[PDB]
């Protein structure tokens, strides 16, 4: 069942973000336990599990175009073998309820143009890359 | 010169949104002097403004990545009669100095792909639309 993670799951959390990261062949910093323990208590940001097989990394910033929040699903996850199963969709369709709880005007979600099977699935699932006739990218320097 | 915006100059920063939203025929939201004085006053958003003419506006949101915050340049604008003599540059050089005092780990920025001398300057000042081979790309839901 899909729940909203409680500081204490901060482990099975950063657990499956470094899988999430191993699968893609991305080493990960130190500290990922501790840094979602304190996000999950103290920031505008929430993180939904799937068991201990999923999840989704929700974050929450001011905009001048609403007087809620726009959402980004920072991160969208669930463990290769539990796939094409609903799983994700339950996730992303759980994402909506929550961010509307918060009356957030919009979500975003940064993705590879690669990643065609994430691409679809938000595309069947109501995200679009287009605005005012272009698509939208995203652009970043690491510092 | 380039300063931090207060919360008195809410009125300018709205002005300067709107002449952007209507040089690009995008909508403008009522209320925004409103919503940038609410925005201007907390800790996780801030925006620059190059006297009267142009203005940076960036939000802040946590990542399990880094112990600061992802910064994301969502509005940057100079007046038409302004540009190209050096201010946008200014602007972008003014960020990246303040999200470094909040130790950010990263500046992001969705840039509609039709934008191509708005994607010129960014990739000048080092920024990607590159990410293990693939372009990156934004996808959004109004709600
Ligand atoms: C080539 C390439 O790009 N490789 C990418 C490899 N790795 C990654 O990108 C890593 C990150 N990605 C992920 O972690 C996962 O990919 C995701 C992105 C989170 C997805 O999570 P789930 O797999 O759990 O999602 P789902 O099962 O809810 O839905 C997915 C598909 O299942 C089928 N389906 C499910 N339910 C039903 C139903 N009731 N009736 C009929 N069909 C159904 C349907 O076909 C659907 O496909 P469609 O997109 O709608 O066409
Ligand atoms: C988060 C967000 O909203 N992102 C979108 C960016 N916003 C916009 O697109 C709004 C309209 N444009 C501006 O608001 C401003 O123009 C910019 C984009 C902030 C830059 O400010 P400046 O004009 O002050 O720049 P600059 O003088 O420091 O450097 C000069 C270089 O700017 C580029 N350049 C000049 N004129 C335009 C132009 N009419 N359209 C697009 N690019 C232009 C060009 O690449 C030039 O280079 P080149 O010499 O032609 O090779
Ligand atoms: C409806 N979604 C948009 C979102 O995609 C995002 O739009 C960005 C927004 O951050 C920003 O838009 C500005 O630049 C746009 C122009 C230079 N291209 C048409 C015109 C609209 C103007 N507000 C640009 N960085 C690219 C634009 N696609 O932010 C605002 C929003 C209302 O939440």
């Amino acid at each position: 069942e899909i729940r909203v993670a409680e500081v204490a799951d901060a482990g099975v959390v950063a657990k499956l973000l470094r899988d999430f990261n191993t699968e893609f062949d991305t080493p990960v910093p130190e500290g990922l336990e501790e840094r979602f323990a304190q996000i999950i208590a103290h920031d505008d940001a929430f993180v939904l599990l799937a068991g201990d097989i999923g999840f989704a990394y929700v974050t929450l910033r001011p905009s001048p175009y609403y007087d809620g929040p726009v959402a980004m699903l920072d991160e969208l996850y669930v463990a290769p073998a539990h796939r094409n199963r609903g799983v994700g969709t339950a996730l992303l369709q759980r994402v909506f309820e929550e961010i509307r709880k918060h009356s957030a005007g919009e979500l975003q979600i940064n993705v590879d143009e690669v990643d065609t099977d994430a691409r679809r699935f938000y595309e069947r699932h109501g995200l679009t890359n287009i605005e005012q006739g272009s698509r939208m990218l995203l652009y970043i320097r690491e510092l």
